[PDB]
């Protein structure tokens, strides 16, 4: 067995840590607004979609969830009118997920909160380099697990 | 509003993807084992204290989550005998969770599997050099998050 040395235990978790604590604070910072961070996340990939829609099986992968999750999530939301789903007519590849008018209004008004919770946690933390020294060294983690 | 810049948004993005990806994955190589990855938290924390116990309090602190949440988790781990809570006679009266020699051998049958999990999903994945970056840059965003 090759346990983890001193430097990589620390490493290890001094990562989980903060991954562990920073989830639980970006989840609090949005309870005022009545959102999940998953909710949240929806938001933001069909706003930065043309027409904000996406097909529902591009959207699972984007947010990396199985077809059936991802339905019930989108169950959940367009209960709360945030999007709603549509039909194609032109082939049987499945459904697509879209914006609705409070589903933008939701995005526009809480955004400049997170941002601003973003960069106060996290972001404006880091020193320029080691947010580029920690990007390059985390996206073959992220391609990895991807593949994975 | 200070929008994210590319640069920063980039390795936004990365972090999340990488800390949903990764607690996945953990959590799935943990499931033939029947722990979650708050079970093995609890283990590991009780394992490496003195007489492979702790103060619940100090165990909350810990782990970072209320006494409420703490507590749900704790009865679970009591069912399946891996934890017990017992207030121990001691100088300082309190309630104490009390690794059992089940969740000891849990621990020592589990941990093998785990830091070789850890290392072909992280840290085998990661050059000394960013291993040492990380811990440097990631330090001053627990201690932030710890402080909130
Ligand atoms: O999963 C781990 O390896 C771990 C390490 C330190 C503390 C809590 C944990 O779950
Ligand atoms: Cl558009
Ligand atoms: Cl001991
Ligand atoms: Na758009
Ligand atoms: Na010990």
């Amino acid at each position: 067995t090759r346990w983890l040395t001193d430097t990589e235990q620390c490493a290890w978790r001094t990562h989980l840590e903060v991954n562990r604590l920073l989830t639980h604070q970006l989840e609090k910072d949005l309870q005022p607004f009545g959102l999940t961070m998953n909710d949240y996340e929806i938001l933001v990939n069909l706003s930065e979609s043309e027409g904000d829609r996406m097909r529902m099986s591009d959207l699972a992968t984007a947010t990396m969830q199985s077809k059936s999750r991802l339905s019930h999530q989108i169950t959940r939301m367009e209960n709360a009118n945030l999007v709603r789903r549509e039909n194609c007519e032109s082939d049987r590849r499945g459904l697509f997920a879209v914006l609705t008018e409070h589903g933008l209004e939701t995005m526009r008004k809480v955004a400049p909160h997170h941002v601003a919770s973003v960069r106060r946690h996290f972001i404006d933390l880091l020193a320029p380099e080691d947010l580029t020294e920690l990007d390059k060294a985390l996206k073959p983690i992220a391609e990895h697990l991807r593949g994975q």
